[PDB]
């Protein structure tokens, strides 16, 4: 069986950027098909609408088991909307997004949607006088670095994996969908890490990155005298930087052990599992 | 005059997964207006042309100026199949591609076609036995590195900003396309770095992560024992890592002097540039 | 004139240990001269009654233009005590506290004290499972980095000179007494540093030192099963050794432009201020 | 059984500056109650006089087991002053100083006191020109990083534990007292260090502090030009910097094999240990 | 017995510098005596013809039972005079040299030569306006790293030391002299490294170093407006630090397992074995 | 004037390994001519006796200006026998060696013989249970590494250089022979480093470097205990490592100012400089 997905981004999130390549690494599973659709960075409600009903035109066509979407603050008008489009829809729907959403968590849980939010998955520094192209994409290495090295996405993985067996048997009910809260506590439940202080240094990690968001907040939407705002912004990156250092890290401790965690694909889409370099993964 | 294009990615490179947000990067840009469209890392024929067909599609009712084509090695069949209906398309339309790319260069332009052809946008190390999601995303956020802190983002901001403009006066002819080959030796061109010793590291970042395509092709397309397959895509890795270590210790070099060059865009989509921290964008 | 003053130090805050040493660095002041009491580590009500008992019967011989109480936490009960005692006492004083005394702040006020409160001054990870002498040295040690090269111990070195001055034309009233919250965004109103990602990266060190305690207080007092809270508390371990390296980071970049800040005292205890490395302190 | 010690602090030592505190890291022992008293970073005959005499006056009525002298350069006035009152005393006692104290080894048997003399307990650069209050504390947290990661620490934790726990039989003889001089080889006595490489990088940042000292006197002492005085006394203190990298580096190797030792004390003053993280302390 | 052997050095590489010293380093071997003559840097032919004349009028004494020559590019004028002549000669020779030599590697085979090309053993950036003798000599510091860390020298010690126990049994004939090209991959074909991270940054660090010399050859050979050739050349040479920098991660990583490869000779000759630190060689 | 040299190697320094490439770093000098000689690691009187001869032999032909005898220990048995051999013969010579020299420096002015003595050129960690080739290779990439970017390497080619003009004005005398000691303070009469940081960091390196030598003596002739040796030298070693570090740290922060000092050799021997990495040497 081979199951189908819709994946719609906008604006950008760390996990949103990756969600769909995390599923198919290789791009040799044959048991899955997705499409990807989106407005870039634009999340307005008009946007988003547009956004919502190019995946549901495809849907038509692509039948798709399940439809994702991704984005930043899902309280927010645009990604309300999409909630509200996707909750009305016929397709089983997962909403990912940030700490913010925690606000609307309750609202998406009687829509019938699924949620992943990522508390980690920090705003960056929005002012003009800092952010330009390359800040921005500078910033989304760090935090993707962060996402990755700590196990975040290998959470998000499950996650999706999980909802994809169930596709394939076929109709995934309320029940089925991920409702996950991640943050810094979450690798006190997993398995992740062999060595402990590489655990604890992950853990830093995605404190520091959770901690980036309010310094963001408060740079772009609070503070008003940029001879402020412009350092407030700028100091919130120098800590994604530094949360990233860790992660790295955390995972160099791994390799002096011999113990990093890989869960690739098969090409029937188990996820297999290794800790040792040359372990074959199983 | 607000400017439409649609992105199309098929397949994962480091330049086609950032390239559309490097162009509204805090989504306040009034002259722009884009959709993207995808198959996720999926680059056979089949999902490619199901990609293409979505962009022109959508294009019907959206009347983009110009349609990119962004993913791995334009020479493969799937890219191939891309960028013939693209170019028998009535939209102009430039393709985002890596090294591999350059042998069907002359062709692209017979085509008709731009190209923007990044060879430090390296192939990573895709064997089953290293890659899993998590190293995937490590690798990525490593190359994003690089590709940021380089000045490589910038080539590529700056060309599309040119073709916005022309868009928006209209007549966008095949002249207009871009085309260019981005290598190490870009940096010799440009003004990126007040730092002279920030440049030479960029250009070392640069030449390392081009020569990571080569261990990742001997890995996984050449040597066929997986007792040397696996070390040597590994390798790979970590030579991706260092580059972005020194595509770190340049921009820190540029921020030791507060000469870090910034160029975000205006609300009207003018490029704006400063140097130092506290000097407003103009 | 020669200055006289009473150190009080029950628990241990970085702040508390350094704050009489940083008012004479070289021990050649010849304006001031200084007792220091305490009861270690122990800040009960018992113990800060003893440690203040000690103080003003010295008090009545060694006659000190004001009395510092300094150590965790101006609201529990031992503190608590303390102000008590020396709201009541003949002698000025002002008491040297962390983020938790910000409940008292307008209390203190009402009784006539200053108050030096250290946001930054994080309550470390008081768990005896991690917690071990050599552990609380090395935290120690990474936390008297950040305030350092951070710039707070010359907040706190500022507002005693300021004090001692005042103390020598006798009068001081309860408004020269400093009324001081140090955090973050301290640095914003001051001119430590002459560059400015200097002073964002030491932005970023106070940040993460205050979020610490936070993490702290979390793995301290609120979670109560070992598996969780032995990992909690030693995350906040791994946050502040990072901290101490972005306040390390900030300093060689004052290094590299020959612009350390440094404000030594005189023989009369004029405060000196130079730049340069070979420029004279004036 | 409650052991009860005054410590006596006059100028300063990394080791003086910790000495209680390694004693009680939690405040949780119920077994001892100190008293620490001092007269800053004055140390002159008059001033050790005066804290010695407040020592001596508490102690009439808080009864203590011992009396520990903490500070530089045993052989210098002041402490030789305290020396000799201390000996001339009813209380059995310690003193705590750095390499220039060998001087008066023999003296100090003679006088039947204790002694933990810490050869890498290094004097700092003081010369007005590099020596601010910021200076003091970086030197500060390095020298406590170094003394603390090497295991020194805990040598000093030992000494102490051992003399408390004689106390609490009420036999403290003069052989009782600790005759310890602790240095780079004190290291291959002990049981430290699970990691060989660990254990010879804590031995070269030992060696390094042991070394910084003879800098320090050089630029403090015997070079008179500050054209090189003050070059000279920086030099010392990148030093050290660098000795708390080697020691950091050390404490991470045996992290990455999760083997750091820890040795907390009970509530009843019992020394537990430790290696692995997740081992409750026994 | 003795065995005896004349080592001939023109021009600099990384293994022709330590070439000798690499079989006998305490000086305690008693089983060989060497002779080492040569022209400095220069390796014209006039220059070479003179180096090998002296090493022949030495051996109608010495009486060497092999001779090498080492130093860059056998197939340059200069090192071609040398296989000529060493090849005419009576006694067995040994080509040590770099990546050039492969173009005359079957010349060599029929000339009746032995060689060891090292691959990584780049050509650095030799401009006059980037390279002074400090530049030279820091370059040669990392590629030294480089070849010794990454077990690059033990390859080399190992292929003398099987010539030198056959010069012993009197005949070395043209079958046991070595025949090898040394590159990344050589790596997988040995057991240097217990951790198979480190070995895969040691490969990194290979490739990166092999890398270097097409970087030089375009900067010194290709390349003409300084304006390009000086960054280029520049460039080369941060790609080799960052090679040392992997070397160097890769070796503390074996320390990090108390598993570092020595391989120390006894007096008698005899190459002994050990992994554990405290671990006798055997 | 071609100036003629032959330079003896007898065991290894840093100096004396690199002293002859220094002179000419890209092998395009016109007025210079070097022979180079010796016996490889092995330096006790016979095997000295035999260099030395070597060189004599060859300069009845070649007519050397100068001989340059390079080795550890001018004090030892036999670099005392080159020392009574060249003072004898009729060329001028010059004595590259280390600390211990020192001790034979008045004898060597006697004997009418130069000498570069070089502190920081420190004795290795020569026991069997820790060096191996490798080991041995790694020190000396350390060394070599402090002795460049300290700027001690340009110390002993202006020396060098200065001798090589006198022999071209053919009068050599014994006036004009080098009679230098090199340390620490050196560069406190150099205008090495633009940055002050810069200075006193190699000032830092070069103390550290020069203490290496009194620990490797202790564990290879004082300390008969392996258990204790084998740490001693190993731990020389890490101090080796950190002192590479402090001087790779000095060089970047020249690199962050644009202020690396360069001074090559023009083809006629004249010793240019520059500073600005675009600007010509001149
Ligand atoms: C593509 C980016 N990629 C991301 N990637 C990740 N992984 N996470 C993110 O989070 C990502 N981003 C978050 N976004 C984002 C963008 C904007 C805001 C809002 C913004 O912060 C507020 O609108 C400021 O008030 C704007 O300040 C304005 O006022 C100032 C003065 O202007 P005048 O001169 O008075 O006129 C000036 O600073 C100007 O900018 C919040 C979030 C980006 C779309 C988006
Ligand atoms: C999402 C990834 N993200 C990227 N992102 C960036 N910025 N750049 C890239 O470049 C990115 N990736 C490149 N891609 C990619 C994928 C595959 C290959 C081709 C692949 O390497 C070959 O088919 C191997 O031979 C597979 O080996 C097989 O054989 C072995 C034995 O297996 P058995 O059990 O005997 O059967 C085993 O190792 C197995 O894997 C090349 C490139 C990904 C789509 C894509
Ligand atoms: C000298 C240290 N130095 C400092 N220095 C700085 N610059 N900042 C600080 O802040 C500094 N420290 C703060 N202190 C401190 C000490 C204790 C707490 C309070 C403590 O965390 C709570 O009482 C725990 O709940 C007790 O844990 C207990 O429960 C567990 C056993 O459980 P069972 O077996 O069920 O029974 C075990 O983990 C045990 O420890 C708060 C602060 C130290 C004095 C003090
Ligand atoms: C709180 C510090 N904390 C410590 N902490 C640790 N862990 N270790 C130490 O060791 C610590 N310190 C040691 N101390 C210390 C203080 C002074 C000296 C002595 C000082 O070096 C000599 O008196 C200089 O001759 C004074 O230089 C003078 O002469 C120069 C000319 O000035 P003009 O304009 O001609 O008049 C100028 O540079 C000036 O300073 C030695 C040690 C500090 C108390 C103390
Ligand atoms: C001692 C060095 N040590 C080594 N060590 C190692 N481990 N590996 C090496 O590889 C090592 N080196 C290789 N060597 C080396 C030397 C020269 C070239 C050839 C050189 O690059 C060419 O001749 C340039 O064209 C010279 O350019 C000239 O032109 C420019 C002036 O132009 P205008 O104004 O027109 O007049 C200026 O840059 C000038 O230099 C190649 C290799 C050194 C001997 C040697
Ligand atoms: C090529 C090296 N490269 C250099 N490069 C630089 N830039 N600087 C140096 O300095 C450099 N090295 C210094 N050299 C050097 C060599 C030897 C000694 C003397 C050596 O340390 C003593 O003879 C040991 O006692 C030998 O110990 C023996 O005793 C033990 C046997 O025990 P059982 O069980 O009783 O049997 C064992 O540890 C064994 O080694 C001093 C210096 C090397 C030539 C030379
Ligand atoms: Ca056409
Ligand atoms: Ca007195
Ligand atoms: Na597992």
């Amino acid at each position: 069986t081979v199951a189908k997905a819709i994946f719609i981004k906008c604006g950008n999130l760390g996990t949103s950027m990756m969600m769909d390549m995390l599923l198919d690494e290789r791009a040799d599973r044959e048991d899955v098909e997705f499409r990807v659709v989106g407005t870039s960075v634009k999340m307005d409600p008009e946007c988003v609408e547009a956004a919502v009903e190019m995946a549901l035109d495809i849907a038509e066509d692509f039948e798709p088991d399940f439809i994702v979407y991704g984005g930043p603050n899902p309280a927010a008008p645009g990604p309300s909307k999409a909630r509200e489009m996707l909750a009305d829809s016929e397709y089983p729907a997962v909403i990912i997004g940030d700490a913010p959403g925690l606000k609307v968590k309750d609202e998406m849980e009687e829509q019938g949607l699924g949620y992943i939010l990522v508390k980690p998955d920090a705003m960056l520094g929005a002012r003009r006088e800092f952010l330009d192209p390359v800040e921005m994409a500078i910033y989304n290495a760090d935090l993707m670095k962060v996402l990755a090295a700590t196990g975040v996405f290998r959470v998000v993985q499950e996650a999706f994996d999980e909802l994809i067996e169930k596709a394939k048997e076929d109709e995934i009910s309320e029940n089925d969908l991920p409702k996950l809260v991640i943050d810094r506590n979450t690798l006190l439940e997993r398995e992740e890490f062999e060595n402990p202080y590489a655990m604890v240094k992950a853990m830093a990690a995605l404190e520091i990155a959770e901690n980036v968001a309010d310094v963001s907040v408060e740079g772009c939407f609070v503070e008003q005298d940029k001879e402020r705002y412009v350092p407030i912004v700028a100091s919130a990156h120098e800590m994604m930087r530094k949360a990233a250092e860790l992660a790295d890290e955390a995972r160099e401790l791994e390799k002096s052990n011999d113990a990093v965690l890989r869960t690739p694909h098969a090409p029937d889409g188990k996820v297999l599992s290794k800790r040792k370099f040359m372990e074959d993964p199983e």
